[PDB]
């Protein structure tokens, strides 16, 4: 009966149903976006109204609709005509993603293009890109997608070994024309395969390791209910999905003795932008919002046992909406597992004679997903201790161009003629907090150095200093590693024993945010990007730091926008939002397909509790 | 055969025979180091030559000694008088840890102290401390260590909870006597019990842990030969031990192909300090280099199986000498194991319909050690993917004071009166680099952001750049996060199949620095801690940071001495040390005993392979 249930086949074909009775949903309509929405704040004392929010593109051509329907009563609760050239274009169908190649593969201006190249238009591959926002006013309203091409030599070659460098072609993928193709000039097409499970490149595979085997002889720890309710060592949250977001957590909370004490109200990925910074007109333009123009939950893969998932893990299998309206399952799309997480505790005491050791285990819930290329790995981890975490996990095959002649400032070479471009993936954590409840506030920490004199004679002392980001134009703040910089999110009406605010404090890890010139359309598009943490006041419209609509977007929404409003965010309903990024400059041991790289971060309890909260983990 | 392989108890009673034969072990010495020396650069040709270096220490007040011993030739190579007032006194001896608390419960002065307090002198701990050098010129050339007291109510109580702030004593623990009692006034000792095994605070122990089991069926992957020398997953290394350093790894190669491949010829913690922030008098002395005073190899825990290391676990038990040149065995002090580490690779290609996914693992060598209240686990990683990791984990106790009336801005409170006083725990990795073989440099790499304008007229691209670091005058630096900047380490003349020099890249946290005023004593005793890297020319006498005597050893040797030499470090035999560390402002769940915390750095190829390096892993 739970409110935060994940949405299930017959909830999705009751909106289809729904639109189709209201006249919202005929044959020329697709849904482009279809997601629960959260109950309102102080929903529970009320009975539910499970609501839909919907975005309908029209193939005819017609203006687009966003649009909001309760399946608890039938109806529609609003529908709104979009006009897109202002708003935004809404995410990239999964259909539209054969038309780049489809419509150029008739195209004149492409097919002499490849024929300069020798190339076999049956054999080349064309990615279907996000188009961004540049200088071509012709684009402004319509739906376009840029394609680069890629050579594949037979059915199973990985293409990404051989780029097809100085080509580039601009698609209206409603009117179903070519408005551009663009030849700079004819590079070589590399030619080395990047075939990973071929035996000629691999050798012969190894038989040196031997096999590791995770039981859990009693089944896990943790318990499912209600579909999604998770209840673990103490912790308490509801798994949602979202197919924008992907795994998104709700009620995060910790029964400490009798209390169930939230901490996070509701913890996603908002956003994620992978800009490239290749200055050749050829892929200038590149910037993938995997999360907002593409929809990361819709390419979640299913993730299989003792391959994927490791261990004893319980698996949640997510419903969408094809872009028909009807149900379609990812079946084992979500993983939960726990697992041993080292010691977690030790101290051999030489006065007591106690030695004491206890270990440390993690609850995980993750979920991978696939952008062409690019393949990411989302995790989510609660500790014994309190500890949040998230990590993302990115792999995949490097986006690839040619290697120029005589080197480059901005592509790393990975194999002969074979150039991969430097680029960012960058993440936005959007944490609604309630810490003890709604009423928080942030502080930025930072260490302070104090001078040897009076009051610190042997100059040994140091210290910290907090202070409180009051309203929302003083709270988008930046990195600080030297200094040690921290933010906490306190309750200041929520007191732990010693009479200190209850808090937890984010740790992060400092890497470099958004390099591009602050003047770009980028920095503008991802200005959330450019800097590391934002706190706004709650709204429930303020769901992205990129907007709604993202797709062929200008700047003019998301978060510069949300703090705008300079409201109070000292003791207040609040929402942090948190920019962290790797940034790639791509090896020769990424390639033919890249072992892991991580990025994420942390918080951890910060007087929250009243004495450690593992105090009661029994021995072995 | 190999001339790594661990001290045996043979080797070290051979060595007890030999200082006593030669007249260097009468019954008034004391041990107070010995370890063998790594063999010299270039003796693979010759016969084996097991060197051992000794520091004998003289209870009779005469001078101590360091002395140089071949075991193989049952010789003395060297020995020299030292002169402690000059170059150091000896490391503190475990002997001496309880004659402060003896000395002083027979002292007017602290008698009278305790007194004050009403104290039972029978229920005083006293911790013996490692003294630094401050302004009383008595203690230059005398062994001292300074006392703070905690009161211990019953045999099985944690004393931590109970410090006696306000009193602290000196002691010369060689003419044992009682140099100074200074006592700044009665502070309350913290009544609240701090005994975590205790059900009254513990409360009822958690049922709700089901058993997580994890077994390789056919043994682990590594194997060990010669009893030190690992071979998994085309890795190659010696796991050696010292008594001062602890474990310390040697040879790290890899195979690649059929050629064996040195990346690291020695890595080591060379140091680690915990400098304390409370200006106090009763504490603002307090440095712990718990490496170069007390001996961290020393206190390695016995590790029991199932509890402080889980799975299929191969452990060493490395031999020490005792004060009379004994052998005593650490008891399965080193563990060895491998483990699962996620996803190692993994694409679902929509163009070639091939989906592909395989796991990662890592060996895991490691040992825990006991110094007082601090426990330290001390973690060596190497992956699949050739990656090199180490990892600190922190816990045990936190030492105590008492929480002043009207707060601290250099002391958090745990519990009622009872107070933490803000410190760091700063690590000096020593990494002995042989990239290819000896011939290496380092470049230290930062992001480089580029203005819009010609040649970015998008403002999209973004660039790198490296300098070189030619000579050690050069080679003293610091991170900086926010350009991302990393260490690479290179062979010049060894490149890989694209014409580039293979290499590593050194992948810091960018934690704080030693945060004390720079006049301090602390930051001329531990200067290494001040800058996040250094870089030397190898030589076989620069071993520690610190130089080879700390205790009561102001500034003059160690890394600010090396350097001076300004030695080349372009394509020569080099070492890097890399200062990083954790600063810890108590935190309330940090009471009554600590949860691990962790700190560390990792270095990645970088060019070194000629593609990815895990093709050859196999399927599931
Ligand atoms: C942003 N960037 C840089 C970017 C760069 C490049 C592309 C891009 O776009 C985003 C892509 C989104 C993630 C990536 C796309 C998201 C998933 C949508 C999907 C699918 C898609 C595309 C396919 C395909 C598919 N299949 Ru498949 N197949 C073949 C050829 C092309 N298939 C589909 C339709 C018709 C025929 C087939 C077929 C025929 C024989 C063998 C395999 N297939 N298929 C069918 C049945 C069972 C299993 C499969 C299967 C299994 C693995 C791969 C392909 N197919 C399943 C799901 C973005
Ligand atoms: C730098 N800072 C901040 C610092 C702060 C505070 C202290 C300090 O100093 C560094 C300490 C080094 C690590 C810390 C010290 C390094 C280890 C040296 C060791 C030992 C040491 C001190 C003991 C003791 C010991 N024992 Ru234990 N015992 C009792 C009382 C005090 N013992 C030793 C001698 C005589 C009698 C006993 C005894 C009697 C009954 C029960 C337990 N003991 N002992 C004996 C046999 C078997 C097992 C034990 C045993 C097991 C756990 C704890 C104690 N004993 C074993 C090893 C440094
Ligand atoms: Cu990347
Ligand atoms: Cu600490
Ligand atoms: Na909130
Ligand atoms: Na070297």
């Amino acid at each position: 009966a739970s409110p935060f249930r994940l949405a299930s086949a017959g909830e999705i074909s009751e909106v289809q149903g729904i639109l189709r009775t209201a006249g919202l949903l005929g044959p020329e309509k697709r849904i482009a976006y279809l997601g629960v929405l959260d109950p309102a704040r102080g929903a529970g004392s009320e009975a539910e109204d499970r609501r839909f929010r919907v975005f309908i593109h029209d193939v005819s051509g017609a203006r687009p609709q966003e649009v909001t329907v309760s399946v608890t009563n039938g109806t529609v609760i609003s529908a709104v005509e979009l006009d897109t050239a202002a708003t935004g274009e809404l995410p990239v169908l999964e259909e539209e993603f054969e038309v780049v190649e489809q419509l150029l593969a008739t195209d004149e201006r492409w097919l002499k293009a490849l024929a300069a190249r020798n190339l076999d238009v049956s054999k080349v591959r064309v990615a279907p890109l996000s188009a961004g926002v540049f200088e071509y006013a012709e684009e402004r309203g319509r739906r376009i997608l840029r394609g680069l091409a890629f050579v594949q030599d037979f059915p199973e070659d990985s293409a990404w070994a051989h780029p097809v460098d100085g080509l580039v072609a601009y698609v209206d993928v409603v009117s179903k024309e070519v408005t551009r193709v663009i030849d700079t000039g004819v590079f070589p097409v590399p030619a080395e395969h990047g075939n990973y499970t071929d035996p000629e490149l691999t050798g012969p595979l190894r038989t040196t390791q031997k096999p590791i085997s995770i039981t859990q002889p009693e089944g896990p720890s943790f318990t499912v209910t209600g579909g999604n309710h998770i209840e673990w060592e103490k912790w308490s949250l509801d798994v949602g999905f979202d197919v924008r977001e992907g795994v998104v957590l709700h009620n995060i909370a910790f029964r400490d003795g009798d209390r169930l004490r939230p901490i996070i109200n509701r913890a996603s990925i908002a956003e994620m932008v992978v800009p490239y910074g290749d200055p050749s007109p050829i892929r200038s333009w590149q910037n993938y919002f995997d999360t907002g123009e593409y929809l990361v939950g819709q390419y979640a893969n299913s993730l299989e046992l003792g391959c994927d998932c490791l261990g004893d893990i319980t698996y949640l299998s997510p419903v969408i909406s094809d872009a028909f309206g009807n149900p379609r399952e990812i079946r084992n799309g979500i993983c939960m597992h726990e697992e041993d997480w080292g010691i977690l505790a030790k101290h051999s005491d030489l006065w007591s004679g106690i030695n004491y050791t206890r270990r440390n285990r993690r609850m995980v819930i993750s979920f991978f997903t696939t952008i062409g290329n690019y393949d990411y790995g989302f995790y989510w981890y609660l500790y014994l201790d309190g500890t949040i975490e998230f990590e993302a996990k990115a792999t995949g095959v490097v986006f690839t161009s040619a290697f120029p002649e005589g080197g480059s400032d901005n592509i790393s070479q990975l194999a002969p003629g074979l150039g991969a471009p430097f680029h960012q993936h960058i993440f936005s954590a959007r944490l609604d907090m309630a810490i003890d409840g709604f009423t928080n506030r942030v502080e930025e920490e930072d260490v302070v150095r104090q001078t040897m004199g009076p009051g610190n004679e042997r100059g040994n002392a140091f210290s910290r200093k907090r202070t409180v980001l009051t309203r929302e134009s003083e709270a988008v703040r930046e990195a600080d590693a030297r200094t040690g910089r921290t933010w906490i999110i306190s309750n200041p009406e929520s007191k732990n024993r010693l009479n200190e605010p209850v808090g937890y404090k984010l740790h992060a890890h400092n890497q470099p945010t958004l390099l591009a010139d602050p003047g770009s359309s980028i920095a503008r598009r991802a200005a959330f990007a450019t800097k590391d943490l934002w706190v706004t006041r709650y709204a429930d419209d303020e769901r992205y730091p990129t907007g709604d609509f993202v797709n062929q977007h200008s700047g003019g929404a998301g978060l510069p926008s949300y703090i705008a409003q300079d409201r109070d965010i000292d003791g207040q309903d609040i929402v942090v939002w948190h920019t962290f990024g790797l940034t790639h400059f791509p090896r020769v041991e990424d390639w033919p397909i890249m072992p892991v790289d991580t990025v994420g971060f942390k918080l951890r309890p910060e007087g929250f509790f009243d004495r450690s909260p593992v105090l009661d983990v029994p021995a072995n």
